[PDB]
């Protein structure tokens, strides 16, 4: 069925003064909703490229699905993934956190310094590798949705994601975003991914 | 579901510049492989998409543009060569020396790109409807041409010569040339035109 744009769980100034109203909305009601009303056209004209056979335009729209897919995908794991009152990480991932990164500090640290690094527009993320039953960090360009792994917590860094507040100033905003990281929902996440 | 094209000559009918032996393995065992994983990959993804995995239809698009390019441009290669495919129409003959001077400077051209590939992927003649001209290219691994019209294409994985050729890549591309069925080229640019 036809894909929607999700209400966030929370009011768009909530997150203030770590990413204000202004980047809020705008991120949520221009950026994300336009992923979603082009998702919607693309998937329609895949589905009409594979129903006809139409191999070589079926590849031809895999670029725009990947894209506006990927940003649907994308930012409604990031709207969760966002708290004023995010608490602390469950036993279990704090756990986790240790065995696999040393601390939650180091995580921190590792996953802002590749976050930070991203040449041009993407996202960092923290995610869990069911195959190797290990937490990892990595990074993808544009809309690329992390793949071979779970995602567990996303931090978007175009620039839209923080220029209006932080300028240039990417680092800043990098750092912060750690003050309303949702430890409930990427707790809840790391659950699931381990079910 | 998608089925392998039969050749539109016998096995050993483009000696001596490609081997009855590489024809035989090029159609029957790699353009195959491409076939049937093509028809699989379709299935995968379909289920994907039904169910509403959309995570999972992006994690799929690769293998998709790979075999679904490989069916594509193996089944346009098979009709480009011929033992005596003639010569280029007249107006065909006139586009190749508006657009690129005269049709030695295409086969330098397109051979050059065509041999400095760096791994598996094909070279291209096509054209381009926009701006209505020629235009050379080249692809890497089965990425289908795309953004102009397809006429002729050199295969230049390593399995379309190794076997007879070894590594000199660039005695293939350059004698391929001896087989390039301008009949099926130039129907296919007549058709592009309109
Ligand atoms: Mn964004
Ligand atoms: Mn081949």
């Amino acid at each position: 069925m036809k894909h929607t744009l999700p209400d966030l769980p929370f009011d768009y100034a909530d997150l203030e003064p770590v990413i204000s109203h202004e980047i809020m909305q705008l991120h949520h009601q221009k950026h994300h909703a336009t992923y979603v009303n082009n998702l919607n056209q693309i998937e329609e004209k895949l589905h009409e490229a594979v129903s006809k056979g139409n191999l070589k335009e079926a590849i031809a729209l895999q670029p725009a699905l990947k894209f506006n897919g990927g940003g649907h995908i994308n930012h409604s794991i990031f709207w969760t993934n966002l708290a004023k009152d995010g608490g602390e990480p469950s036993k279990e991932l704090m756990d986790t956190i240790k065995r696999d990164f040393g601390s939650l500090d180091n995580l921190q640290k590792r996953l802002s310094d590749i976050t930070i690094a991203v040449q041009g527009s993407g996202w960092g993320w923290l995610g869990y590798c069911k195959k190797d039953k290990i937490l990892k960090i990595a990074t993808c360009a544009n809309q690329d949705p992390l793949e071979g792994m779970v995602p567990l917590f996303g931090i978007d860094v175009w620039e839209h994601a923080y220029y209006l507040q932080y300028k240039n100033v990417r680092p800043d905003y990098v750092h912060a975003i750690w003050k309303i990281a949702n430890w409930k929902n990427i707790s809840e996440r790391f659950a699931n991914a381990r079910q």
